[PDB]
């Protein structure tokens, strides 16, 4: 399949070079996989989700996404126009309030919720969780992310937006998950992206068009936007049978575009997520 005039990040993850505009992908499109978006919620009624999104848990008064951030991330995972894995199932877990903030105890609870809830869901191609959130280092937060991964979920987490070493942020600093930095459409490390030895991969994160609340769309930037590209790529590759939840981060790193990015500090991987789709 080939989506013309796609958002630049979708085109980028199907090309060895920057500057293209078509997203080339296998039509299976993540069918049969499931992605939990652990965030401010998902506006499941958005036409771009085509009935494939639903809220499964909220830690606040409502399950509504009153912010937009979670809806945007979910759209990059799996919306029709803006998503990597256009046929995946999306499950929303609202651990962040409508200002985009959440206490670590609640974020931890949401991770352990996913680890259990996936045993209620029919996800024959496997389960992914996308965590476009974080704060300062916390061993408890890291341990929760490690448990979620251990339980059989491909966990992708944002590196953070501090232009600093991700070792000092959580869940970014948990080794066993997939820690995602951000790049721009000229293959530069995004100006805000964290870096460091703990990063596994980069994805598109500057000026990413996706869904928003009120049935709308907008373009925003962050490692929060790079993370769902990787989560959606994992779901897509799992549906194709190329990898598993335990091995997908390593597989994505194996198969990434290597050495394409600029302003990568020595000791940080120079790896950009790539679907290696060959029609
Ligand atoms: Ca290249
Ligand atoms: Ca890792």
């Amino acid at each position: 399949a080939a989506q013309t005039n796609a958002p630049w990040g979708l085109a980028r993850i199907s090309s060895t070079s920057p500057g293209t505009s078509t997203y080339y992908y296998d039509e299976s499109a993540g069918q049969g996989s499931c992605v939990y978006v652990i965030d401010t919620g998902i506006e499941a009624s958005h036409p771009e989700f085509e009935g494939r999104a639903q809220m499964v848990k909220t830690y606040y008064y409502s399950s509504r996404d009153g912010n937009g951030h979670g809806t945007h991330c979910a759209g990059t995972v799996g919306s029709r126009t803006y998503g990597v894995a256009k046929k995946t199932q999306l499950f929303g877990v609202k651990v962040l309030d409508d200002n985009g903030s959440g206490q670590y105890s609640t974020i931890i609870a949401g991770m352990d919720f996913v680890a259990s809830d996936k045993n209620n869901r029919n996800c024959p191609k496997g389960v992914v969780a996308s965590l476009s959130l974080g704060g300062g280092y916390s061993s408890s937060v890291n341990s929760a992310a490690a448990r979620l991964q251990s339980s059989g979920v491909m966990v992708a987490v944002a590196a953070g937006n501090n232009n600093a070493d991700a070792r000092n942020y959580s869940p970014a600093s948990e080794p066993s998950v997939c820690t995602v930095g951000a790049s721009d459409r000229y293959d530069r490390r995004s100006s805000f992206s964290n870096y460091g030895s703990v990063l596994d991969i980069f994805g598109p994160g500057t000026d990413i068009l996706s869904t928003w609340i009120g049935g709308s769309t907008r373009s925003i930037s962050g490692t929060s936007m790079a993370t769902p590209h990787v989560a959606g790529l994992a779901a897509y590759l799992m549906t194709l049978g190329k990898t598993t939840a335990a091995s997908a981060c390593r597989y994505i790193a194996d198969t990434a575009n290597k050495g394409d990015l600029s302003n990568i500090p020595f000791g940080t991987v120079n790896l950009l997520a790539y679907n290696n789709y060959q029609a």
